[PDB]
């Protein structure tokens, strides 16, 4: 239950019967995403064997099911956030140095075609996206002053066969490396089709891996041995050796061009706007490459939740007794709604739980508290707790004129109202709140023919 | 700037002119506390050279001025909470093992009179206190199962020459050790060590979440002295005595053996209910030569014990969740427990409200939180009143939390349940001229000849 590269992942899923093979030709324009969308969240990923008759198939839906990611590493969905955090803890304490290897030993260097981005089966995802996007690509970039690596993930729109437009949010480390090159232009690699270890490294936030620190070793914790890197053609750049595809890239500061729209976590479009142009100097491919794309939605909600929930749980359980679990729900875009599950020990702690949760995660708009006997990850069950347990008069806590996330239109200019729901039963516990229960039953113990 | 025992402290204060010597005879009944009360909070402690013509003087007022405690360790008042926290951090990381020493080497074992508590100049403090109290005594008690030490501070009322009645709050570690003695058929032995240096006081006052039940917090004291904490076998011998104490009482207490104690002052400023609470019997008494009896006046002495230990953790927790936090005060007006003022440098609208959430979440006893800017003195209630008068928006700046957990001693929170309220007394952001405070030139008074009254 360790994985060197995406091949390992796909074979494991194929073997486990968690792969949906779409054998028919599909169009990269809208149709592909449309099919993915009908499968979003189920316990399987989707391999498209034939995209506009490309030789390169595309994989989508790797991240939309915690059960699936858990199956790849032998952990239950519920234990995955702790699993990932424990591994990032081990990396902080004893990092694994990368392994630099010779160009002709690096599977990704198998081929180097003339740079033609339009030959790649890059999907146009949502119906109003400003073009085809690579959105599962991990950027590796060296500090122009200190050569220290930074690993981030960023959306790149294809303009033409050799140009991408990239979105770099404010205070991103890639942004800061560009500021340094602009005291001299910035080279880097874009590594598409990487294993979850690289993905989690890329997505690890600033306060876990500072600017002056190399987060890429996080990936080493999800594979035997160290992360394999290789000198690019550049040579100011470093390439991920076990990537399916890798693009050597260069970008000048103060050189902007219209990119977007694209889906944001909110489920709304980004504003099309002048953002940095990046020019693709070279292209490397394994033989038998699969192109890896992410469907905006649960794939992104789980990336954020799996990395963020353990810290949040740690911060709340430290300030409040009886905390069991914290969910950054998919309904809340893995960012705007937290459900906190606790075992009450005294009246009043449920309200402290609301304060602690809002204090620990500034983007949150809603917090809901529920008891140990409600499934915090089932929105039906939280709705039920709201319907039978919430006192609307004393259990709704509203915070005005506070800081929040500017992308969410409930928070214009990072400012608005937050609301907590205390959907706990009354304490001390009373019979009128004891839920009915059906005997738990192993279905494998019976012969059951289900449809035919 | 290290201190082995209380002698070191008193000499340092005497040398520094931070000692008030009351040379006249005073009565331990009410009069002594009455005099202390007139001096509460000033930059000096009070040594009573003559209490009912006892040979033993009493020291009071060691903890009521952060400036004074700072002077003892060479730190400014403002840096004292961090000073203490850093030292407790070093102890958590690399504890110093205690040094056991021979009875005739232990200064406290100099004398062992027959047990007469009424021969000690133990003050009756507040006018309705149910008797004389020792309230600066640090209890050292060994786990009856595992022998692991626990250091706590607890009020003991004198009943007669050989009996005390003690108050043990719910979930105290001494409470848990007493459960073990009774669950094991023996009662609980321990020592009561009076006249200890601040390092022992801070060990005693260190809460459960810093030093769990299964952990020996007494090494914290080693961080405020050269070398390790000196202990010594008592006469018991289930007990361990602090060698450098001024006075130490070997004590035994049986579970389910209650007797009326109280009233006594609580941090709230109100009396505890007189009620059946555990009787403890004083088996033996040890004294240094030249012993001074150490008492605490309820009030600022207690507010500062709690604030000095609690503020750095609270600041750490809030500055981690909110940008631009500068300082947090557990104010004396709020009994060092119920009001926190948070000072910040605003960087964007809305963070002041998150500061309220973070502060209430980090310190459950709190009833009020007030936020103010860098240009308001968070420790001056006049200045925070001013921020309230000119900056608070009463409509949008008052945040009320209902039906939440709080501290049961505070009568705003019957049964550890009630309403909390936060005041956002910050200026508007972005900063505007209409909120720029006037300023007078800073001026050295020593640069001028000034005759101030005759
Ligand atoms: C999981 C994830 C994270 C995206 C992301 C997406 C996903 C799926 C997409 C591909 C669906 C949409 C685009 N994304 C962007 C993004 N950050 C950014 O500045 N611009 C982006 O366009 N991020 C987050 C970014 O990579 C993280 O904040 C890293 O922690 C940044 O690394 P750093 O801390 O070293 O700056
Ligand atoms: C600073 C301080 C703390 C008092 C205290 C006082 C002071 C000055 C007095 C002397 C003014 C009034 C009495 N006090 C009592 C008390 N705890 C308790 O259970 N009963 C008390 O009577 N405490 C608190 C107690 O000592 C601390 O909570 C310790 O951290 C307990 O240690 P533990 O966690 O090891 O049990
Ligand atoms: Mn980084
Ligand atoms: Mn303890
Ligand atoms: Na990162
Ligand atoms: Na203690």
């Amino acid at each position: 239950h360790m994985h060197k590269d995406l091949h390992s992942i796909i074979d494991a899923l194929d073997t486990a019967g968690r792969l949906i093979r779409v054998r028919s030709q599909v169009k990269a324009e809208h149709e592909l995403a449309g099919i993915a969308a009908k499968y979003e969240g189920c316990d399987k990923a989707v391999l498209f064997e034939n995209v506009d008759g490309n030789d390169i198939p595309v994989l989508m839906g790797l991240y939309w099911s915690r059960d699936l990611l858990g199956s790849l590493y032998g952990v239950d969905a519920v234990d995955m956030p702790r699993f990932i955090t424990s591994k990032i803890s081990h990396w902080k304490s004893e990092p694994t140095a990368h392994q630099l290897i010779a160009r002709e030993h690096a599977p990704v260097m198998a081929h180097s075609p003339r740079v033609d981005l339009l030959s790649l089966p890059i999907p146009v995802h949502a119906q109003k996206d400003g073009g085809a996007y690579v959105d599962a690509g991990v950027v590796i970039a060296a500090d122009p002053d200190t050569g220290v690596l930074n690993t981030s993930i960023q959306r790149f729109m294809v303009e033409n066969e050799n140009t991408l437009h990239v979105n770099i949010d404010a205070g991103r480390h890639l942004g800061a490396y560009l500021a340094k090159a602009k005291a001299k232009p910035l080279s880097f690699s874009l590594n598409i089709g990487v294993h979850p270890g690289v993905h989690f490294a890329a997505a690890t936030p600033s306060e876990v891996a500072p600017l002056d620190v190399d987060e890429l070793g996080i990936a080493a914790e999800f594979q035997d041995g160290p992360v394999r890197i290789v000198q690019g053609d550049d040579p100011r750049v470093t390439v991920l050796a076990d990537a399916m595809i890798s693009l050597e890239c260069q970008m000048y500061a103060d050189d902007l061009a219209d990119e977007g729209p694209f889906a944001e976590v909110t489920g709304y479009y980004a504003e099309r706007a002048p953002r940095p142009r990046v020019t693709v100097t070279a292209v490397h491919l394994q033989r038998n490459p699969v192109f890896h794309s992410i469907l905006s939605g649960q794939e992104v909600f789980n990336s954020v939740g799996l990395l963020g929930e353990s810290a949040l749980f740690d911060q709340v359980s430290k300030q409040v007794p009886g905390i069991l679990e914290v969910a950054l729900t998919d309904g809340g875009c893995g960012f705007y709604h937290a459900v906190v599950q606790l075992k009450q020990v005294r009246a009043g702690w449920s309200k402290q739980a609301i304060l602690a949760t809002f204090a620990a995660f500034p983007p949150l708009k809603m917090v809901t508290i529920v008891d140990e006997d409600v499934d915090l990850r089932n929105p039906r069950d939280v709705e039920w707790a709201m319907a039978t347990r919430l006192d609307p008069e004393r259990g709704i806590l509203r915070i005005d004129d506070t800081f929040g996330h500017g992308l969410n239109p409930s928070f214009p200019d990072y400012f608005g109202s937050k609301v907590g729901f205390d959907a706990t039963r009354s304490f001390p516990f009373e019979e009128k709140h004891e839920r009915i229960t059906y005997q738990d039953v192993d279905l494998s113990r019976f012969e059951i023919v289900e449809g035919h």
